[PDB]
């Protein structure tokens, strides 16, 4: 079983990513990071890089993720903020406190990727 099979597979992921980016977008902490980022291509980015990490098909043919966030200097308290909108997105969909926590146990190993680039 994997963790993106656990999560519903393919029309969860294609539900989650832009619930997650609704959050994202309303949260003070990071929204306007995005704001000159193309939306549609960003969503089809994301859902092909989580689900690659959660064990679907991999097809993410993206930037890592130091080059993703090269520049922006991110800090903790920013990719905190992203970690817990996936959590509350997957929360929302029904996904249980367990599942949540195994995509986020995952998801976290690239915080030292991406943080102060
Ligand atoms: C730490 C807070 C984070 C912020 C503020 C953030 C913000 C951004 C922004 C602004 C861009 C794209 C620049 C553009 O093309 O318009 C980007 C690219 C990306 N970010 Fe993040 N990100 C963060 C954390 C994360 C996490 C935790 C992941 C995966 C778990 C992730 C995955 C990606 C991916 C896949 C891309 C696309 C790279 C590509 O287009 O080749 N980010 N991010």
């Amino acid at each position: 079983q994997t963790i993106y099979e656990k999560l519903g597979g393919e029309n969860a992921m294609k539900a989650a990513v832009p619930l997650f980016f609704k959050k994202v977008l309303a949260d003070e902490r990071v929204k306007h990071f995005f704001k000159n980022t193309d939306m549609d291509h960003q969503t089809k980015q994301q859902t092909d890089f989580l689900t690659m990490l959660l064990g679907g098909p991999n097809h993410y043919k993206g930037k890592n993720m130091t080059e993703a966030h090269k520049g922006m200097n991110l800090q903790n308290l920013h990719f905190d903020a992203i970690i817990e909108n996936l959590a509350a997105t997957l929360k929302e969909l029904g996904v249980t406190d367990a599942v949540i926590n195994e995509a986020a146990k995952v998801i976290e190993h690239t915080r030292k990727d991406m943080l102060g680039k």
